[PDB]
Order: structure tokens, then sequence, then C-alpha cells
């Protein structure tokens, strides 16, 4: 859904400062310009319904707070759908014939999360990174996980083509490649059975090819286009494409036009044409070379880029601690009085015939419980509301947080806190402020939220900021946060790849510190299972990965060695044997059928003993063969 596309991208550019909304809110083209309406006046009325902080204590910033019922429906929509959708891997995935690199595996997961978020992106690693492997695992991730097999169209140099047909033959051979090359006689030939049939996943073309087939190129609703190294763009603009990739080599440079050139490429429908960008420049109050910076800043969520020295160095392991974690008086009470309010559903001895629903929102309850307590309407100290000390003390995860920030910045270490629920960091806000903690923020809001103040904030050398403070979501955003060494992940998402792509924002290269991540866990209640669930799909998840690489080898054709201990199994005995073989020399012609009648019963024997050997087994103990 293209329609659902833009929104998902417009809502992602919001947050890079108010460029891309000031090119979309002045858009030359009046659909753009409904969108953008549409998202300001639900963000009006949004902004309607909410509140500025209640706590005297408190932060005083200008964000506005959401309705417990607001976010109670956000969390209940998001359990019907078992969390979020990102897919984040641990390892080189089994549809790649080969192994990636950690670096590359990195790559892999920024593309994926470009994808995701709707966005058109450009791979600039320096040469021998495995640009090519990199993009096919993501047309591999689209193949093989989000059911997209094409079609995608790559031009390339005329003298990169052989490369970038074996390599996708190498990696994934399931791909249906179409090389389009040589004569105006050559051609005919593959168009008629292929082009035109559209009988290919992915079209490689030469630069050259672009312009003499252009006319039959631009039939195609293309998923992917993608250039490897960059009258060229002029062509590829005349094309339908749902996303763009621009493989590259070299670095961002301070060249105004040419950045003009990559925002375009990369947002066609935001910076449509040179005009629109030309009246903004001349209307704007910065210098070139200050504008030149700017749009560095901006283009750096699109861009992907790092260098031989990055890659040799290490990026140490993390240290992941689960944090088991008691409940205040008050969490067992309001606990106490959820379990209670649906004590039916929660003893189990009748029908169990009601909604998921139901349950969904005792979960949903449950999981508020051991956050906080204050959470729930009517729970904190009747008015007026103030930051105490109560404020640590009513929630068992403050009262460690408490005590364990207090250890951090003694180290001199700085921390990322992500949390599933907004009202939550709310919470944190406060309690931030009256133990004087220097803090930012995000969330990932479309409501004049610039996450890259806040980023650079965070990350400038001597920045005064001590703590960061983010929804779970905002860790999907590509956001770099390698100035922070220590995560704590306040509760859980239930996707684990979602906590998974959170932790990296802080363990990725470029990190110098070992990141220490700690995930508290509420002992003996709900999240105690929940963390029991991850660590079995977690395992599960490992086992898929490693048959699924054993059944690619297993399906294909015969190894060398495979095909030689053929060869020589028995080959001994026959070159020992001078007569005839076992059964052939204990007698000869057609002898008794009590011979048949055992033949028959050995091959009966033998034949439940193999099957008998390997039903048993799994993977591991079949892998010794
Ligand atoms: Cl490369």
């Amino acid at each position: 859904s293209k329609e659902d596309d833009t929104l998902r991208r417009f809502r992602y550019l919001l947050g890079l400062t108010d460029l891309f909304r000031h090119f979309i809110e002045t858009n030359p083209n009046p659909k753009i310009r409904e969108i953008m309406k549409e998202i300001d006046r639900q963000n009006e009325e949004e902004a309607r319904q909410r509140k500025r902080g209640g706590r005297q204590g408190g932060a005083t910033s200008e964000r506005r707070r959401r309705t417990e019922a607001e976010e109670d429906a956000e969390l209940l929509k998001d359990e019907k759908d078992g969390g979020s959708a990102e897919t984040v891997f641990r390892e080189s995935p089994p549809f790649i014939q080969g192994t990636m690199r950690d670096y590359q595996i990195a790559g892999l997961n920024w593309l994926i999360s470009l994808h995701e978020n709707g966005i058109s992106g450009i791979l600039a690693d320096e040469m021998g990174l495995g640009k090519t492997l990199q993009t096919i695992a993501f047309l591999g991730y689209l193949r093989h996980i989000m059911g997209i097999t094409g079609p995608h169209l790559v031009t390339v140099p005329k003298s990169t083509l052989d490369n970038w047909k074996r390599e996708f033959e190498k990696w994934t051979p399931e791909v249906n490649v179409l090389v389009l090359q040589g004569a105006k006689e050559e051609r005919h030939q593959l168009i008629n059975d292929r082009l035109v049939d559209e009988n290919f996943d992915v079209c490689i073309t030469s630069y050259e090819m672009i312009l003499r087939e252009k006319a039959h190129l631009k039939k195609f609703a293309w998923e992917y286009i993608i250039i490897d190294e960059a009258s060229l763009a002029q062509v590829i603009r005349m094309f339908n494409s749902r996303n763009r990739l621009l493989i590259t080599g070299t670095p961002l440079q301070n060249n105004l036009h040419e950045l003009w050139a990559l925002l375009n490429f990369l947002l066609p429908d935001v910076f449509g044409d040179s005009e629109a960008f030309d009246q903004w420049f001349s209307g704007q109050d910065r210098d070139q070379d200050t504008v030149v910076q700017q749009l560095h800043r901006v283009l750096r969520p699109f861009l992907l880029r790092r260098v031989k020295s990055d890659v040799e160095k290490s990026l140490l392991p993390k240290k992941e601690i689960n944090v088991y974690i008691g409940m205040s008086e008050m969490q067992v009470k309001w606990y106490q009085k959820i379990l209670e309010k649906d004590i039916d559903a929660v003893n189990g001895a009748g029908g169990k015939r009601e909604s998921k629903t139901r349950l969904l929102n005792i979960v949903m309850q449950l999981r508020k419980c051991c956050n906080h307590p204050y959470l729930f309407e009517g729970a904190e100290p009747g008015p007026p509301y103030t930051t105490d000390e109560h404020l640590i003390y009513n929630a068992g995860k403050m009262v460690v947080l408490d005590k364990l920030l207090k250890r951090i910045q003694k180290q001199g270490s700085r921390v990322l806190i992500f949390s599933q629920m907004s009202r939550l960091l709310d919470i944190l806000e406060d309690y931030c402020v009256f133990r004087g903690y220097k803090y930012c923020r995000i969330d990932g809001s479309t409501a004049h939220e610039d996450r890259i103040a806040a980023i650079d904030e965070y990350n400038k050398p001597g920045s005064d900021k001590f703590i960061f403070l983010l929804t779970t979501r905002a860790g999907g955003l590509g956001i770099n946060l390698t100035t922070a060494d220590i995560v704590i992940l306040y509760d859980s998402d239930w996707n684990p790849q979602a906590d998974l792509q959170a932790m990296d924002r802080a363990h990725r290269i470029g990190q110098t510190k070992q990141v220490v991540v700690y995930r508290f866990v509420t002992d003996n209640a709900i999240e105690e299972k929940v963390l029991e669930r991850a660590a079995q799909k977690l395992r599960l998840d490992q086992l898929v990965i490693q048959q699924g690489r054993a059944q690619v080898a297993a399906k294909a054709a015969a190894n060398k060695d495979e095909l030689l201990s053929m060869i020589q199994h028995g080959a001994e005995k026959v070159f020992q044997t001078k007569g005839a073989f076992g059964t052939m020399a204990e007698k000869g012609s057609q002898l008794d059928d009590d011979d048949i009648d055992a033949i028959l019963q050995a091959g009966e024997t033998r034949t439940k003993e193999l099957n008998a050997r390997y039903e048993k087994l799994g993977i591991d103990d079949l892998q010794k063969f």
C-alpha cells in the first residue's frame, strides 16, 4: 500500500528538524499537502485531549502527556498484534549461501530498518566491505521474510556486470536474474521470453542498456531500483519504484547541488523539483556552507558508511543481565485488585470462552502495575501531586533504578533507558528532575519533536546530558547513541528483536566501551513468565536457523567429498574380493527359497534398523551422521 508507505515515510521525516515538514507543508503537489494536513489535524485533536505534566517536583517541559485511556487503547491494539513487526538478524541468514561478517549483518539490519520505515537509503561503505553481499542479503530478506520477490532493477557499470551476476548466483541461487547485454539482436532473444514477459525477479542492467531499453523498462512497477556507483538520474526519475538504494564508495561531499540530488533521489515526492529548493535556500537565513552542513546532518539517517578501520577494530560484546525485582506494597494491592476484578478468568475453572480482548486487557493492566502504580487513575497520593521520595518507593523498579543510576554516574558512564510506555517515561522525567539528572527524551512523535536536536545534544563531546529517555519504538528510527555505554530496558517488548534493536542504538560500530544491558524483570509475576517465553522463542529461532542452513546444503547437489565417499564406500572389500560378493558367492544359481525368505527377513530387519537409527535423532546428534 503506497498510501500507507507515504504516511509512514512522512511520519519518519517530521522528526528530522523542520526541513522536511517545510518542503511537505509547502509542496507544489496538492495531494502531498492533504496528507500533511491530515496528520496535522490528527495531532491537533490529540493535543486537545492531553495535559502537560502534574507533578510539583516535576519536569517543566512542553510535551503533552497522554491519557491513561489513550495509552491503554494503544497497548491493547499493540497486544493484539504480538508487538512490533521489527526484524533483526542475530546471525547470517539461512537464505544466504555463505557467511556474513558482523558488520554486514548490521548493514543488513540497517537496510531492513529503512524498508520498514518506508524510506530509501544510501549504502556508502568503503570499497571492499562487500556492499554487494549486503544488498543481496537485503533483497533476500524481502523474498524470504516479506514475501516480495521483485521485480527489482539493478543498474551498474559494464565492468561490474559479471560480478553482480555471479554474486546473486552464489549467495541466493533461487533468485531469477535477467542480465541485459549484447547487440540489438541479442536483446530481442531475451526480451520476448524474459524481459517483456516479466520472467525475472531481478533485472541487472548496464548504464548504457538503460537508455536503449527504457521503453520496456518503464512498463514495470519496480519494488527496488538499485544504482551502483552514483543523464542517469533523468531516466531513473521517470521510472516507477516503491523504494531506491544508492550504492557508493564515497562519503558525502560539500556540494549543495549533489546534496539536493540525493534528497531528490531518496524522496522524489518531497523534493520533486530544483526550483522549490533554490527558493527555499534564497529565502532562509543561513550561509551556504552552513546549509551544506545542515543537509549532511539531515542525510545521516539515510546513509550507512563504514571504512576499513571501523570494521577492523573490535566491537566489544554486550553484557546482557536480567534484574529480578520485587513489588512495593502499593503494587501488591493494585495487582490483587486487577486479578480479583476478573477472578473467574484468573482461576480458569470455567469455559474459557471469554474473548481474547478480555485477557489482553488484564495482561495490559498487570504490565502497568509491574511498571509503576501511578499509571492507574486514583493511585497516586491525592492532590496535590508532587514528586516525593514516594515516587521511587512505590515501585520496585524505581528503587532499583535509583541506586543503579547513582552507581552508573559515579563510574562516569552514561545510560539509555527504554520503555514500552510513554506514560512511564513521564514518571521518569519527573524523577530525573527530582534527582537533578540531566536528560534528553525521544518518543517518536510527529508533533514537533526534533530528534536530531536531541540526539546531537546527547552526543556532543562534553555533553551535560546523563540519561536519554526513549520509547522502544524510537529504537527503530535508526538513531546513533554510541556515547552511552549502559542500556536499561525498564520493561520488555513482546518481540525480542525490538529490544535488540534498542540495545543496538548503543551497541554498534563507533562504540568504544563495553555495553551493559540491564533488563528489569518483576520476579514471580507476569513479567517473569514473558521472560521464559522470550527465551523459548530465542532457542526455537536458533534451531530454525541452524536447521534451515543444513536444509540448503541437503537440498543441494552432491559435494566432491560426498561423491568421493560414495565411490570409496566398500571399495576396499571389492578390491579384496577375487570371486563374487557376499550374497552371490554364498551359492550362485537359483537356490533355496529359504535363502530368499532369509534375504527378505534380513532386509526387513536392516530396514527397521536404518530407520530407527535416525528417526530418534535431532540435528546436533544428526550432524555426527
Ligand atoms: Cl564493496
